[PDB]
């Protein structure tokens, strides 16, 4: 059930929750595609599904410390300054990159541009 916030939310409505770059998120409904409802600490509300990403036990959560430009054809992923990024601190690779997942992209990433939350 635990998901990671990839964006800012402003509630829109009270039933709403807001969410900041970096939260973590238990999963209680998502039985609607376009709204999930979730917790953050005491808070509970509804955010936009596609603004959440799983995270796995052992994952770390780390953010874009400096703009990234990859090339997608050969597994690199762009990167801009304050996205999200999940994946396993001790698979970095001997070249200075590390494949990380953002929303719904995947591929390798410098590990000097990603720093912890």
């Amino acid at each position: 059930n635990s998901y990671v916030a990839l964006y800012k939310f402003l509630p829109q409505e009270n039933n709403d929750l807001a969410l900041q770059p970096g939260d973590r998120i238990m999963l209680v409904d998502d039985s609607n595609e376009d709204w999930w409802k979730g917790k953050i600490g005491d808070r509970v509300g509804f955010f936009p599904a596609n603004f959440v990403q799983r995270v796995r036990p052992g994952e770390n959560v780390w953010r874009c410390c400096q703009p990234f430009s990859g090339n997608k054809e050969q597994g690199y992923m762009s990167l801009k300054e304050n996205q999200i990024c999940v994946g396993v601190g001790r698979s970095k690779d001997a070249d200075g990159f590390i494949r990380v997942s953002s929303g719904k992209k995947r591929g390798l990433v410098p590990v000097d541009a990603l720093t912890e939350i």
